């Protein structure tokens, strides 16, 4: 089991850390939510799915900058939504072919309701997910850690 | 089978992640080529030659920063030459020796006419090439993932 990102890198087996650099809509308004969609950014597969299952949670997900300070959140993962910054570890998705899929994580965030001007820098961390992943062959656990990284500002207008 | 870097770190059997610092010439211009030479810094050897064949690949190169805003490139991989950021896994080269031999690697950026000031920031993740390992032996698959950062400032004059 191992993952990449897109036009990017890879964390290979044994887990690891990355960065993800994301393209974020340059405006939101109050009342607009801010869609960071990583389910196209972040691929992964299973190395030998004829005999293993491979087992795939958001372990943690986590607020850093003009994220942590200016939005609220929830995080959708495979379907389902929960708070953001999580509380909790999710369900586990089933990782059973050697064909790279998306890892289904996206945040949807919303500016608070004081918040204009400059809301997230360019460049700057925005959000840490965890990625374990375990399976039913071994004692395998593993950790894939993204670094998110906004690549241009985003504007609250006013 | 496994990889190293000049007074730097190592990445074991299995294959996985490391960090490599590159000096870059401090200043740039339109029309010419910043040479980055990855050979004098990472060397790889075959841990049992007498019966085994490793073969190596560069399985994608991608670039980040600086380099992917202010610079387009081509990189030379054993002789031949190619996009950089990559379209395909190159031919593969072969390790036969439990001596150290370099990863044939070198990246030729030149600055596009929009660059200038300081292109590449200092200490920034600029690049990131894939080495992909397999043999004539077993299922072994495993990936290198080389993470390149720039030692020194880059400015393209105006
Ligand atoms: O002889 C035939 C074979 C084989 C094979 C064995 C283990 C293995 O582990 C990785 O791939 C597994 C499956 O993706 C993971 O569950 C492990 O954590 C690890 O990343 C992958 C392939
Ligand atoms: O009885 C003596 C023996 C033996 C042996 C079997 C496998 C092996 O794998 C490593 O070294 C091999 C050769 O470098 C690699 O192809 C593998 O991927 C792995 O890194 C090394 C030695
Ligand atoms: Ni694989
Ligand atoms: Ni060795």
């Amino acid at each position: 089991f191992a993952c990449k990102t897109a036009n990017g890198t890879a964390i290979p087996i044994g887990g690891g850390s990355a960065n993800v650099y994301v393209n974020l809509a340059p405006v939101v308004n109050v009342g607009q939510n801010l869609v960071v969609d990583l389910s196209t950014q972040i691929f992964c597969h299973n190395d030998y799915p004829e005999t293993i299952t491979d087992y795939v949670t958001l372990q943690r997900g986590s607020a850093y900058g003009g994220v942590l300070s200016n939005f609220s959140g929830t995080v959708k993962y495979s379907g389902s939504s929960y708070p953001f910054p999580t509380t909790s570890e999710t369900p586990r998705v089933v990782y059973n072919s050697r064909t790279d899929k998306p890892w289904p994580v996206a945040l949807y965030l919303t500016p608070v309701s004081s918040a204009g001007g400059v809301a997230i820098k360019a460049g700057s961390l925005i959000a840490v997910l965890i990625l374990r992943q375990t399976n039913n062959y071994n004692s395998d656990d593993f950790q894939f850690v993204w670094n998110i990284y906004a690549n241009n500002d985003v504007v609250v207008p006013t």
